[PDB]
């Protein structure tokens, strides 16, 4: 599987991506009987101005199938 | 954050989807220091021969930068 993370930006080192890594992958491995081998993960840092472009694309489109809809809406 | 997981196709029902979706908010909680309320994930199941499209697209462009790369190749 491929697991894309879209955040904010914060300060996370190379240690702390690792970390963030590991635990998404076992998360994937016990729930979707996956293979660590298998499994790649991109984080990738939005500035809060540009999230709209992300909820326009990604999370209203998608509404209907989200397995954890958003708390906030951001329709405009 | 915006989690995105892509996948080939699975059997998964309602409380298998949900589970799913609280073990990756708990991870994400932890590491990136997030609310509840502004996460939100999607699950898309993409066909095997539609698979080379999302490693184009999304993994070999990125490979470096990746988190997690795969211990897999489309490129050999
Ligand atoms: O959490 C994040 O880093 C993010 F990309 C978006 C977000 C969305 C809604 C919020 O209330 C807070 C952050
Ligand atoms: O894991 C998945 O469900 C998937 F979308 C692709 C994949 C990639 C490499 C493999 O060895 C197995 C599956």
């Amino acid at each position: 599987p491929h697991i894309d993370i879209k955040c904010f930006p914060r300060e996370l080192d190379e240690q702390q991506k690792a970390a963030l890594a590991a635990d998404i992958t076992d998360v994937i491995i016990r729930h979707l009987n996956s293979k660590d081998s298998s499994i790649s993960i991109a984080l990738q840092q939005i500035q809060p101005e540009s999230w709209q472009a992300i909820w326009d694309a990604e999370i209203a489109p998608q509404m209907e199938a989200l397995i954890k809809k958003p708390g906030y809406s951001m329709n405009a």
